[PDB]
């Protein structure tokens, strides 16, 4: 083929997110039996329906036996198919359960983007396979230059907002990326001059990229339980990078992994200490605040683009009986966020 002119560290991340090794992986991570479930059979419409099947357990779990829980939870293992051989596999009892298998749920959505993108789409050898699946992302992705000063304050906030309990690892930014996904900045318009926008961190591993760059961030189908995530379901951001970091699920076997900045419109935050499923704000609200004890120093906020940027060295936020550490920022409505960065890190475990 005619080799590609895009730039190495663009070559590196578009060969990342589309490894199907990767996807396997990812699977098999889940106890998902590929021989019953390979990649390619995986579908919108199996996924959607074990949602229900998992939203029917959740039903049983929030109403109480460990019979009439039975039925609901072999009925989740008919529908996606678990590796446990001639098995009994672990019952789906409790809350934790439920929010387990609709972690993995998400994941399978988007790994099925990433794949039907793949296998849709034409066929020709003389045409870099690189620069073919880069425009399956509908994505404008280029370098961001290590001597920019938008290198300097990214860098900054990745250096100021890693969490003292999150010491188990660090991180050197490898590679960062501006990106523009098309049609995002004409989905944001309503938003762009909201009050309360912040430049704000989102994990995920590096299987949900294609997905998120194709599609962007997403709220979790009206099938999935509500129940399955702290505030209901909306996209999740971070202000400390250690804590988006940690949903990366990098380790000593895979050290690398990828995270988002994207400029978040909060607006009015509904501010909350516990957990709080919901499906839709109160009139007014235009965000949920999950309430950390720790926030970065509000006196060290920067301007980047008319965005703020909170990153300022961790202090005490004031709060009292909450139950997060740090703070976490909710949205429930996708066109109220505007990726605009992409990094590559690298993760160096002290254990
Ligand atoms: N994705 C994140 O970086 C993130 C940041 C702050 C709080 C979070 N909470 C969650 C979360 O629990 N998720 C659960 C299932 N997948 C969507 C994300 N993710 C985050």
């Amino acid at each position: 083929h005619m080799k590609s002119k895009l730039p190495k560290p663009v070559q590196d991340l578009i060969k990342m997110i589309f490894d199907v090794e990767s996807m396997k992986k990812a699977m098999v991570e889940y106890e998902i039996d590929l021989q019953k479930m390979p990649l390619g059979k995986l579908s919108k419409r199996q996924i959607q329906a074990a949602y229900s099947i998992l939203s029917e357990v959740q039903q049983a779990v929030s109403q109480g036996s460990d019979s009439q829980i039975l039925d609901l939870s072999n009925r989740f293992y008919t529908l996606i198919p678990h590796d446990f051989g001639m098995k009994k596999p672990p019952l789906l009892n409790n809350a934790d359960s439920v929010q387990a298998k609709a972690e993995m749920l998400d994941n399978l959505l988007d790994i099925e983007v990433a794949y039907s993108l793949l296998r849709g789409g034409s066929d020709d050898s003389s045409k870099d396979p690189i620069d073919v699946n880069y425009e399956k992302l509908k994505t404008d992705i280029k370098v961001v230059d290590r001597d920019s000063e938008e290198a300097e304050i990214i860098r900054k906030y990745v250096k100021n907002t890693h969490a003292t309990t999150h010491n188990a690892y660090d991180l050197e930014v490898i590679d960062i990326f501006k990106i523009e996904r098309e049609g995002e900045c004409q989905r944001y318009k309503p938003f762009k001059q909201l009050h309360n926008r912040r430049l704000l961190w989102h994990g995920s591993r590096t299987t949900n990229f294609a997905g998120i760059l194709s599609q962007g961030l997403r709220i979790a189908p009206p099938e999935a339980p509500v129940t399955g995530y702290m505030f209901g379901k909306g996209i999740y951001f971070a202000d400390m990078v250690s804590k988006s970091a940690n949903y990366c699920h990098t380790s000593q076997g895979d050290p690398i992994g990828l995270i988002l900045l994207g400029e978040v419109a909060l607006g009015n935050m509904y501010e909350l200490k516990h957990a709080s499923h919901i499906s839709k704000l109160p009139k007014g609200k235009h965000s949920v605040k999950g309430l950390g004890k720790t926030t970065p120093d509000p006196s060290a906020n920067i301007s980047l683009d008319g965005v703020d940027v909170p990153l300022g060295t961790g202090i005490s936020s004031g709060v009292n009986d909450t139950s997060l550490l740090y703070n976490e920022y909710i949205v429930y409505d996708i066109a109220q966020v505007n990726l605009k960065y992409l990094l590559k890190l690298k993760f160096n475990f002290k254990t």
